């Protein structure tokens, strides 16, 4: 099917943010052994290696923004290998690295597929221009370069001259929301983008949020789902190696839902697994709870059900 | 009360699944006062002991299945104690115990209520049959026994020749499900089996689980209800003590709203309480979380009601 | 500022309404993690009142078996004046406790200024035992007894609480968070009809739709004032261990978010008591840090801290 024919990417990258470690994210992703899952639930998997990002020594902050030619190439390299797999019929899945990459990753999917529309699974809204930041952190401003309604708004950054805004502020869609801070605030509210805070989740349920979602974004027409998973979309206790993580967020079983329903429409054909940073775990077990979380995720976004899975055969006549 | 007429049935088995201290289930859940508990919220509770399972010499496989003869006599013993408590006019109260047992519990229940419904709360469906299991452990296979749509599938098992299939696919209700084989699935899904795994628990909540699992097996008319509950179907941070966690599960919370649920009906007339291993606890507060656990869903099941208890006299004068 | 972040603190340390020391430190340990500071950041227009001087009684003998009576109605009659007080200059009252005997005095004292209040009580225990009823003798138990015009006439005369005139009628309050609740509450709970939310009903409808209800069934008709009398033991001891009367199977960090999110709202709280947090019955420091900081979220929460974000009403755009 092609709901499970895959193209991973990895992509071990860290300078859209200060802390060392979220760039072995695809190793230990893979030693989990995630290709080898995927093939044990009849997945079409193939592995394109990690991406060489080649060291950028010279790389200044344009005002605060910190290492922006760096983040801004390893984006640049990173749209023209996803949009290579999505060219060979595969859903791309990029393994990180910081979420900053997702400037890249939907830039290269839009480029074989402009209809996509994007779930966004965070705590944050990672919504800060250049201008609105406050910690110059690129993880934190990857949808600011994205959308078309705030083309005006983004200054001209070393590295960024290749990216041409994609999506539309009506064709992404928020999940897990609690750490928001006020530009951003300011930006969802001013530009109507339809948002699942963890107050909306508690509110409805994460069948309502869902059910919503997916009306929101396939009601006029059926057309490519992405799906950008930050790891600190979910709690601290189920992903706790993570770099920015916040209280009261989604649960192991929310995120399951989330990724069971978006499989279900056949539809996913991009997928970020992003913030796995296997150097900030209290303790080794924090990092495999981690680790075993997000394989878990991915795993459900190409089928794995809870209520079980079956080849089509008699299991009561082999 | 009726509601409240209980027969406590202790069933130290273990030999339905490899992972000994299973059988201490009935020892830590009565050490713990459940009994004593029981009395103080006005239930009339008969002990009828713990089982005698008498060990037999050259329990060979059958096939990969494990100690068949073992776990085909002591449910062969279970459902004529199980029946026993029943013509009694009580309500039984398996203390397990491996799940294995619910064959003898659900079969010697049905031999005085054939109309029964089976409300399953489990991570697991249970329901593989001597050949399409790939571990041989008969704890994962009682479903299959019960069945009367499988009757024709399922081998001549040595021990197990006294059971008759008592239960219809449209008779059992899972809630729970989050870790379930491929031949399960298959069983499941080719059976029509009502079910709300995980997935149905997420995208529904429980409030509308139970309103559902109740319209289901009771729409027509009243009907018994057993409720054989393996505490796996808890979440491993409540319920840690058990041989086969499975992350992602029931709150406690949860737990106790089914269990309060069913006592609403007035119809239980069964009760399985399964698969506690105190054995696994990786602390003596595990151990202790999980008996705890194991307690409070049985006290929900005859009565105990979060919101509060009283006699029927006036508390202020 | 806005008069739903109009904000008049007073600090409670009082602790002979139950047995175990250390809920007098609660004031202290809120006000040390930065609480008004906090409030400030979020548009807050913040007056602190002080910590109320609590006297010494040495001849106070018990009530039957009722516990310290005259040291626990003192401390809520001082309490009601210095709420009524924050009412009369146009400002919510937010009371740090301290025990849960205070909202004898918080609700008396709101009470005084708008009679027409109503309370959400969000706590494990209905805290409704009659001096009579009570088998601890802890008045942290039974404010709620002493508040109701339906219970005048079951009350006896306790010293130290002549100065109480019930304010509330059983129509005009609504528990969440009910787990734990003695034979005799419950028999007043329900022969009273008063709407309640307990652990069963929130796990059934979902907290959306026990707060819709709630709301509804207190707003309704007319819009009134609000009092909150939150408990720190409503929610899981996951999240406040610190407590001297910790219940499990309780309200989440999100679900405790949700109910004052949804409260502020309304834009219609007027009084707000923070009870229960005991810095001494922590296990661990992070036990006790973890109760204070989840304490500190929800009281921001009712003061207009969104999840979702919160911004000034200025262009971040082109400022
Ligand atoms: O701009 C920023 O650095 C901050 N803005 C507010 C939320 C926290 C943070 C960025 C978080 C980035 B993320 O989601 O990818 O982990
Ligand atoms: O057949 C088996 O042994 C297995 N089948 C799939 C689930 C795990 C296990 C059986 C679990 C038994 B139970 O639910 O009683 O704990
Ligand atoms: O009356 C009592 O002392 C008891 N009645 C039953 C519940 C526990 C307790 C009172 C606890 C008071 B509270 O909510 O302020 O912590
Ligand atoms: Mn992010
Ligand atoms: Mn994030
Ligand atoms: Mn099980
Ligand atoms: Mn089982
Ligand atoms: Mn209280
Ligand atoms: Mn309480």
């Amino acid at each position: 099917a092609k709901s499970r024919t895959i193209g991973i990417i990895g992509a071990p990258f860290s300078k859209g943010q200060p802390r060392g470690g979220v760039e072995e994210g695809p190793t230990v992703l893979r030693k989990a052994g995630l290709l080898e899952k995927l093939k044990e639930q009849e997945c079409d998997v193939k592995d394109y290696g990690d991406l060489p990002f080649a060291d950028i020594p010279n790389d200044s902050p344009f005002q605060i923004v910190k290492n922006p030619r760096s983040v801004g190439k390893a984006s640049e390299q990173l749209a023209g290998k996803v949009a290579e797999v999505k060219k060979n019929g595969r859903i791309s899945l990029v393994l990180g690295g910081d979420h900053s990459l997702a400037i890249g990753s939907i830039s290269g999917h839009a480029r074989v597929h402009p209809d996509l529309g994007v779930i966004w699974v965070d705590a944050h809204t990672d919504i800060n221009t250049p201008l609105t930041t406050t910690s110059g952190n690129l993880h934190g401003q990857p949808v600011s370069f994205l959308l078309k309604e705030l083309k005006g708004k983004i200054p001209d950054v070393p590295g960024f001259s290749w990216v041409t805004p994609c999506i539309s502020a009506k064709d992404i869609v928020y999940i897990g929301l609690r750490d928001v801070d006020p530009g951003e605030h300011y930006i969802l509210k001013t530009l109507g983008i339809k948002y699942f805070s963890m107050t909306e989740v508690d509110r409805l349920g994460i069948g309502k949020v869902m059910e919503e979602t997916l009306s929101y974004l396939l009601g006029r027409k059926k057309r490519p789902i992405h799906l950008s998973f930050d790891v600190d979309g979910l709690d601290p206790s189920f992903t706790p190696a993570t770099g920015t993580p916040v209280v009261g967020g989604l649960t192991y079983r929310e995120g399951l839902y989330i990724t069971e329903e978006i499989y279900k429409t056949g539809l996913l054909s991009g997928l970020d697994i992003m913030e796995v940073n296997p150097s900030l775990g209290k303790t080794p077990e924090e990092v495999t709870r981690t680790v075993n979380t997000a394989v878990a995720i991915t795993l459900a976004c190409f089928g794995l059900a809870r209520e079980g899975n079956h080849k089509p055969i008699d299991y009561l006549n082999p």
